[PDB]
């Protein structure tokens, strides 16, 4: 769909464990007008790591949402395959929400919370499962607009089962992704209530996921033990605390994103009625 020789590289945008994405000019007439785009391509284009990043692409292809970053096409000359996508200038919701965080009220955060609740929705309606559902992989086009912006991980689920068995973003995960290696619906479901929690901590580093599950462990551990000390919280219940200012109806609908039976989890359709009734009672629906 696009020729290599047109695309001009600007600036990186982000680097993953295996792909990074770059801001660079697509120009077809040669006079510098075109379109700038998001680029992403593999660090190191081995035959495991292209045969993943096909299916990303076909993945990405596949979705049509407005809270899903939209696919332009590929790029390629011999191993050089690029996955062109529309620029989003605001970037990362992470470093949007700590550049504005003193002017994005609760109103705001559920309107993000809605957004990519939809777009997990609508993912789960193609079977695909996200894996790493996390705000440093939303991405904000406008104040008004987010947009779930890597699927690097993102699985289709088998025809046989609901769950997908597959370095890993630990606190993020759910228990049975942690023992198990099962990905599902439901576990994306705990990894959305981490999402919440994120967001009502407004990306505050002191109160990431990472920093207070180390304090509820022990700094002490490393590596493997971190791990089995996070199982065994988890099962024991324990819990990221509810932050600073967060409603507790917000908080409540975390915990039950985090329930250890994951028949419990609630869906992500379910997610989005609630959050939106909550977003417009407190703006003037109920009070
Ligand atoms: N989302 C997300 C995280 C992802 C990084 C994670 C692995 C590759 C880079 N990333 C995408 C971007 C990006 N920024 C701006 N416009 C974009 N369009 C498509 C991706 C994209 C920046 N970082």
């Amino acid at each position: 769909q696009f020729e290599e020789r047109h695309l001009k590289f600007l600036q990186q945008l982000g680097k993953g464990n295996f792909g990074s994405v770059e801001m660079c000019r697509y120009d077809p007439l040669q006079d510098n007008t075109g379109e700038v785009v998001a680029v992403k391509k593999l660090q190191h284009s081995t035959e495991e790591h292209l045969r993943d990043f096909e299916r990303e692409i076909e993945i990405l292809k596949s979705l049509q949402h407005d809270n899903i970053v939209k696919y332009k096409g590929v790029c390629y000359s011999r191993r050089n395959l690029k996955l062109i996508m529309e620029y989003l200038p605001y970037g990362s919701l992470r470093d949007y929400l700590q550049k504005h965080k003193e002017r994005i009220d609760h109103i705001k955060l559920l309107q993000y919370t809605s957004q990519i609740c939809k777009g997990m929705e609508y993912l789960g309606t193609k079977r695909y499962i996200h894996r790493d559902l996390a705000t440093r992989n939303i991405l904000v086009e406008n104040e008004n607009r987010v947009k779930i912006g890597d699927f690097g991980l993102t699985k289709v689920l088998p025809q046989d089962k609901e769950y997908y068995k597959v370095e890993s973003p630990i606190f993020w995960y759910a228990p049975e992704s942690l023992t198990e290696s099962k990905f599902s619906v439901a576990s994306d479901v705990w990894s959305f209530g981490v999402v919440l929690y994120e967001l009502f901590t407004y990306i505050e580093k002191s109160k990431s996921p990472p920093a207070e599950f180390m304090r509820m462990i022990g700094n002490d551990k490393q590596g493997q033990m971190i791990v089995f000390h996070l199982i065994e919280l988890l099962k024991n219940n324990g819990r990221l605390p509810r932050p600073d200012g967060c409603p507790d109806e917000i908080y409540m609908i975390m915990t039950e994103c985090w329930n250890n039976n994951v028949n419990q989890r609630p869906s992500f359709r379910d997610l989005a009625l609630r959050v939106d009734q909550i977003r417009d009672n407190m703006a003037g629906g109920s009070g």
